[PDB]
């Protein structure tokens, strides 16, 4: 194994902790000069001496998206904006993240962490089909991707036949997609005459949207090429926030910029080792705008046990859901990973799939649209067969039958980013 | 002069007799480095250019032009002089997949060298640290973006990376985040001040201090306009991917001539037709050479840009000569919303519909002081007039354009021998704008 920073990615649990403690002091004391904090840390009685203990943070409130929007645009401004801030990034009133110099640096530096960790070295060719602008992914990763020295082609978001000529004619090796973006590209080379498995792609970074396994190791099929889960957010910088070792076992968070907590949604404690909750994050090497017990609104748990790779660093499960992907339907809760994870594992079927939800009489609908697979199987009574597996299947899952339809290939919609599986007209 | 401040001051003020001693080492330097190249390998030993070829500044003219066609013929990597592999850290491409586009190749030394060219234009116009520079240009492959994106935060401004479009958002950025200098094609700049009226905002009374345009040829008067529009001091920024892409020339705070940094570039003059230099003052075409690039050297570049370079010293008390404003091509480019388009890359579109003719004309124009591309195009009558299926055809017609030219222009379906015809020779571009 070879790392980018190995004295900090196999850092004992013990040493790393120490690290975590004195960048959450420093967090705390850079935190008490934003006029946010201000209030919070005089409100609940947090002095210079309450962080003893990495378990004194629970002593802080949580900050909720909705705390954020009510102090739009900078009522978390800890630093100097006007004499050292450098950038300001987006995502009702969006969210601002201000940053400095030294923020910008070790966002850069944990991207290019997170792409050595996968094997991308400065010989290859890095193309990001990401947006740029106040996209987070578009700089992010072009700083990470330049840190670390690869050829890198700022393709941004689009226009799928100018992708497939860059990847042909600049020999592209390692690519930046969203996962549905991935799927469309493979087709496109088909259409193109291109082979979709014979190019000089190599390795594939995929995050920004919740996606199975089965949905990553197909995209793994139709360009082969190892792809890889990559975890970020806006609020945390962007990308380079988490990402999968080369055993593609849980990502590895690191540490070293995040302490991570598990929450129970409803009580707001820690959930037993190894449960699902709600990721909540502190940023440790932030200075402009540090962000304290930040309510993420993601469902995940930590994955027990050392990693083969050697790395100290703690591993997340694939992201669940978000708090607000949740739609109740007949009083039960629903995510659409549970649909997904469902409809994945059946080869007839294709990539795409929609949730409707709708109200016939006063009683409510729920209908699973899903495109069928280029790969034959054109047999009515065998389809339908499958149809029928399919809504028993969803049934004993999702607690709730619902009405499945199977529909021609591309005929459901095709979004210009992360793809919308749930469409509510109730 | 005494109250003027400077980014580099040793290089900004340099002597003449200095400065031209400095051009001499790095021409030196980079015909050495070019040699690399599949292709400067060919061209030195087809001309005889060896590593005493250059003793003097003159001696460039014993090179001859690198042209658009050239690097179109040697497309991707044939002018890469650097190790690639080991040292390249981005390309940069122009539009298209119907032809060979361009590609810039960069080094971190290229980016650094990029990147400090824009800080010291930025600072030049007096752009600082405590600034809150917003760039309307388009990211990605637009040089425009990573450019001022990168030379802003050299500078050290609170950067806003709106990029292209959405006018409402883009106001929204200058009212919250209080920004004071904004990069803008001119006619944006236009439409933002008038959305500020929509949105019942006063566009004079705002944060906006200073504004930086370029990306399209403009007059004096039109930026006069939008300095009364918007309350600001406008200047003219000059630059093309070739060269990098933003920083290569760059009005002083005195609005009179673009400086033109010959520390990174050498500047000639020719007439279009004979290749010869024109005399000192008159108007030709633009031929320009990297002074301060590894990766990927450019040798006596023809720009197709044609302007005049205009004498005497500056008061601001810069030594790098001024260029006057770019009022046309030598070539049949044509520029709209900023973006770069040749007719043949309409054309290159047009000719896969066969319910499509021959005949077509591209009308450049002023609707409600916004820029508007129309494509006018016959209908071949080996098609019948099944409105829903040709209205279909028209829609996937804007769709291929708006891929390629990277703008969404207007496209009309006219009669069979309805569009007019004069010659074989004919404009298939008709601008009608007040430029
Ligand atoms: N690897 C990933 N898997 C699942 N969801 C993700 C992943 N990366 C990002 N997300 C989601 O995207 C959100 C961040 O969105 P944004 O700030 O617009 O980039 C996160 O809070 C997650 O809900
Ligand atoms: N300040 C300017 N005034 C007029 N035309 C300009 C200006 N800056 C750039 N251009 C034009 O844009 C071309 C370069 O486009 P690009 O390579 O997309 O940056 C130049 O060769 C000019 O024709
Ligand atoms: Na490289
Ligand atoms: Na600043
Ligand atoms: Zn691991
Ligand atoms: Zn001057």
């Amino acid at each position: 194994t070879q790392y980018w920073e190995e004295e900090i990615e196999i850092m004992s649990r013990e040493k790393l902790q120490e690290l975590q403690l004195q960048r959450l002091k420093k967090t705390i004391n850079i935190a008490a000069n934003s006029p946010y904090y201000k209030e919070v840390f005089s409100k609940n009685g947090i002095t210079g001496d309450s962080i003893q203990s990495l378990d004194d943070i629970r002593k802080i409130p949580f900050t909720t998206k909705s705390d954020m929007r009510a102090n739009y645009p900078f009522g978390l401004v800890a630093g100097d904006m006007k004499r050292d801030g450098v950038r300001i990034h987006s995502s009702g009133n969006p969210t601002v993240i201000v940053h400095s110099q030294h923020d910008l640096d070790s966002w850069a530096n944990l991207v290019a962490r997170c792409l050595y960790m996968v094997g991308i070295r400065k010989t290859d060719v890095f193309q990001n089909s990401s947006g740029y602008g106040m996209f987070t992914g578009g700089l992010g990763f072009q700083y990470g991707a330049e840190r670390l020295g690869c050829l890198t082609v700022p393709a941004a978001a689009g226009n799928s036949k100018r992708q497939i000529k860059f990847i042909s004619d600049f020999k592209t090796t390692a690519l930046h997609a969203i996962p549905s973006y991935a799927i469309r590209l493979a087709e496109v080379f088909q259409e193109e005459g291109i082979d979709p498995r014979e190019t000089t792609l190599k390795t594939l970074v995929i995050g920004a949207e919740p996606h199975t396994d089965e949905q990553r190791r197909k995209i793994e099929r139709m360009l082969n090429v190892k792809a890889y889960n990559s975890f970020g957010m806006t609020e945390m910088n962007g990308p380079g926030v988490a990402f999968e070792c080369q055993e593609q076992n849980g990502m590895h968070f690191w540490e070293d910029c995040y302490l991570v907590e598990i929450i129970d949604p409803e009580t707001g404690e820690p959930v037993p080792e190894g449960e699902i909750g709600e990721l909540v994050l502190t940023t440790l090497d932030r200075e402009m705008m540090p962000l304290i017990r930040y309510r993420t609104r993601d469902l995940t748990r930590i994955l027990p046990g050392k990693c083969p790779c050697g790395r100290t660093h703690l591993r997340i499960d694939r992201i669940k859901g978000r708090s607000d992907d949740m739609f109740i339907i007949k009083g039960v809760n629903i995510f659409p990973m549970q649909v997904e994870k469902i409809l994945v594992q059946f080869p007839e079927l294709g990539s795409n799939y929609l949730i409707t939800l709708e109200t016939v009489n006063n009683q409510d609908e729920m209908i699973v649209e899903v495109e069928l697979s280029d790969l034959s199987t054109d047999n009515y009574i065998e389809l339908e067969k499958i149809r029928r597996d399919i809504i028993r299947q969803l049934k004993d899952e999702i607690l709730v039958t619902p009405k499945v339809k199977l529909v021609k290939k591309g005929s459901l919609p095709q979004s210009e980013g992360k793809a919308v599986r749930v469409k509510d007209l109730r």
